[PDB]
């Protein structure tokens, strides 16, 4: 038993809202929230800009000196960092952006990062900003998670087609 509320049942392990990620993590606490990074950790916009504002910039000072020691991520790779006030964990992973002409095939890669978790609180990786089909997305998501996802889903349109849709 958890925390979550008001999720619709797709699979054994993938849950799906309509929510803004934000609100959930600080109703819900997780132990896991995903960022939708980039390789840089620079969290401008999307779901990295709006965590990162309701953190008051701390994941972004955090994430700078992340990179100063470490370097960029891969596309399609992640690493664990602190919720601050939303959870216990962030674990931010890099998803192919189309706009950037990024291998929508590593878009499996980067869900792989959630099977290390037993229970995420998670956008739909590579939706919105970064440019790939959200109906893809989640049938990636239900086909390479394993562990138990919470997917927060931020337009009430996309949230109602991925339903009626849903194989
Ligand atoms: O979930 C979607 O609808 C895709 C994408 N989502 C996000 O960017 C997104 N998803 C979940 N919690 C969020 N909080 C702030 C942004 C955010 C989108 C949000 C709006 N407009 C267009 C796309």
């Amino acid at each position: 038993v958890n925390s979550f509320s008001g999720y619709l049942k797709l699979t054994d392990n993938v849950y799906i809202k309509n929510a803004d990620i934000v609100e959930e993590a600080k109703k819900v606490k997780p132990t896991v929230v995903v960022n939708a990074a980039n390789v840089y950790l620079k969290h401008g916009g999307g779901v990295a800009g709006a965590l990162n504002k309701a953190t008051n910039n701390a994941m972004q000072v955090e994430s700078d000196d992340y990179i100063a020691t470490n370097g960029p991520l891969k596309v399609g790779g992640s690493c664990v960092l602190s919720g601050h006030n939303l959870a216990k964990h962030c674990l931010h992973v890099v998803g192919p952006n189309v706009n950037k002409g990024e291998d929508i095939q590593l878009l499996k890669s980067a869900y792989e990062n959630f099977n290390q978790h037993e229970v995420l609180l998670a956008p739909l990786l590579s939706a919105g900003i970064f440019g790939a089909d959200p109906i893809h997305s989640l049938r990636v998501c239900v086909d390479t998670v394993r562990t138990n996802v919470y997917l927060a889903v931020f337009d009430k349109n996309l949230y109602d087609k991925l339903v009626s849709s849903f194989l």
